[PDB]
């Protein structure tokens, strides 16, 4: 259909006006930064000494993976908490080990007979 088209119209929607800025949204802004951020991190890194090896070029899919490791492991990170809270009653176990204990074996007789 959009064959004999030529431009693609003039301005319409002079009366009501429509159209606020809407300027920003995060996710671009996240794109625009991943598309650098390797670079300026292997470059600014290297003039502090540290040793990285050459920036090889990411996909897209590598470059979220990027994003997500550098963006939501910092907005999500909850490691310890539950690891202590199991190792509470571990702990709780090793000190109730004393179970009055005794008997036993391989503990017998005072014959120096040998």
């Amino acid at each position: 259909p959009p064959e004999d088209d030529g431009y693609r119209k003039p301005v319409q929607l002079y009366r009501h006006w429509v159209r606020p800025k809407f300027l920003q949204y995060k996710y671009m802004y996240n794109y625009r930064t991943n598309y650098y951020d390797d670079v300026i991190d292997y470059i600014d890194k290297k003039q502090t000494g540290v040793a990285r090896e050459i920036p090889r070029p990411q996909t897209w899919a590598e470059r979220v993976l990027r994003t997500r490791n550098i963006s939501g492991s910092d907005i999500d990170s909850y490691a310890p908490a539950k690891r202590d809270k199991q190792l509470i009653q571990t702990l709780a176990a090793s000190i109730r080990t004393y179970n009055y204990h005794t008997k036993a074996y391989i503990n017998q007789r005072y014959a120096s007979v040998l």
